[PDB]
């Protein structure tokens, strides 16, 4: 199944951060209404923060998260999970490459802000 | 029910990190084997990360998260989810005041690493 | 925290079902908008499937699991996942005693049907 | 990435319940320690229960999930969510088609029982 899109509040600040675990360098990329609204590149093997920012979920509301290595996709897995029916977070986890750990790039995103 | 504690696999390295979106100063206390093991304070209403660090599980793998404003706890909702059966998130959110919207510090805990 | 409150979208079916783990007998109520529209009833400790039924969200979409046994609330847990951000369960986990388990009554929601 | 595998508690006894909202029969073969333990075949466009068992998760705990329909192999989409840190849900979403609402054959199970 399709995976690290999900639809959020039309119009709602959020927050997404992206942390590595590989060891090579990751690019993820933020799409708000299939346009890139953020990307975040860097290298880490101890999950360090290669970004985080506030942005606006827009009218249609979709946010779609792409994470690649040199160009090439990486595999992805993801899930929206809801807290005391308020507190949002939607999470993606990506594999560069075999042994499926799924962290080389992780990316957290949680909303309502403020 | 109890919220915030997680039981982590032993001696494993974890990330935790917390988010800001309150009015009030957040103090997130991570214990680790019942000893604090990082404290982050911070204040923002526009989900800065006011802290973010690898830690270890330990021998008892027993990891609490603690959040008070200015001495006074705050209510705390917890919940661990795990995607393709191998990336776990720990996941909290916390209220200090009446709006219910239990953002005022989030915090999530991710592995493995590396 | 409140626990055992979701937001569904509006005027959505929707499936409601109750599982029982516990030597009391469990009475489950779940209501659509504050108001009763089903109730399931049942003394299980091998997780006999109480009830089930397909309710509609309403105008409000919000829908509320409510667990008593012998006329006392019962200490709730829940959350909301959504898989694949098509797919949602709401969750709920009850505890009649202090055994700790949780599971004395669970009751799953999921939609969409058909 | 893989889906429908769930590690749990070895020789440890969990539920499994599947409900059906398709046109098409459902077949939901649930394997414990790499063997079909359980099979649920049924039919429904209204979520009803085609299946409900008590099983033991075998000496690895590893259970896994398939859907088909008339052969075919459903799609699926998965996650576990444990609740204050002892409830368990393993969650499982299948599409038999096209339109995706990976509902066709909904399977959950739960633990501990009893
Ligand atoms: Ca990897
Ligand atoms: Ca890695
Ligand atoms: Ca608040
Ligand atoms: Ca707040
Ligand atoms: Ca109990
Ligand atoms: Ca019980
Ligand atoms: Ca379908
Ligand atoms: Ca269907």
């Amino acid at each position: 199944a399709t995976q690290g899109v999900f639809t959020l509040p039309a119009n709602t600040r959020f927050g997404v951060t992206a942390f590595a675990n590989s060891s090579g360098t990751q690019t993820v990329n933020v799409l708000v209404n299939n346009e890139t609204a953020a990307t975040f590149s860097g290298q880490s093997t101890n999950n360090a923060v290669i970004g985080t920012q506030v942005l606006n979920s827009g009218s249609s509301g979709k946010v779609q998260v792409q994470v690649s290595v040199n160009g090439r996709p990486s595999d992805l897995v993801s899930a929206q999970v809801i807290l005391t029916n308020e507190l949002n977070f939607a999470l993606v986890g990506s594999e560069d490459g075999t042994d499926n750990d799924y962290n080389d790039a992780v990316v957290v995103i949680n909303w309502p802000l403020g």
